[PDB]
């Protein structure tokens, strides 16, 4: 938890940009070795780089993503941000509203990623 | 973690409304008798309804509303984006915030964490 609030905002805005462009390798590089992903939150934690990379490959491997509000950062290396994801479901264009909560480490890398959303946040 | 995703959305929407009207006691009742509040996150947690009541009384002359839909989980958790309009030095300012909540088997808030810093403030 070394990054300042402003650095958190930058790191999280960057994350959205990478998701939006679909650079899986760049996204995976943002994580720390022991990082965990809970997406959607409530689902078992995903750990291990190979696993996290596989997670993003099945998700991003025409997906678009944008911030729908400013990043909310803390002074202990954590942040939360609202965004919308455009993808395809059941063979049809849809939109998903999500809120990502991340904890960064002393190296500026993602230690924990928690994405809140459910079926109610989906719109076809 | 009893509230369903839809219920979570309803509970969290109602919370914003209580803050908007400033009903401190009704806000306090939404919390579990032994709930924890971290506001802003990064700060020491406050424990129990007595401490939480004092916390909200100190804070709540204030306007609050959702700025986006509530994102709910299937395990009684949720997160929502909202803004608060308050007065500072007789001057009107705004604060952008994102709250994360975990409700218990009784539909009461067990834990609440508000993410924000002075960089989300706009006077």
């Amino acid at each position: 938890n070394l990054p300042t609030a402003q650095e958190v905002q930058g790191l999280m805005a960057r994350y959205i940009e990478l998701v939006d462009v679909g650079d899986i390798e760049a996204i995976v590089q943002m994580y720390a070795d022991d990082a965990t992903v809970e997406d959607p939150f409530g689902q078992p934690p995903i750990h291990g780089r190979e696993q996290i990379a596989a997670f993003y490959r099945q998700g991003l491997g025409k997906v678009r993503a944008c911030l729908t509000g400013p990043v909310r950062a803390s002074h202990n290396g954590c942040g939360a941000m609202p965004f919308r994801v455009e993808m395809v479901w059941n063979g049809q264009p849809c939109a998903l509203d999500v809120i990502l909560v991340m904890r960064f480490d002393e190296h500026g890398r993602i230690q924990t990623m928690q994405a809140y959303w459910s079926e109610v946040n989906l719109s076809v």
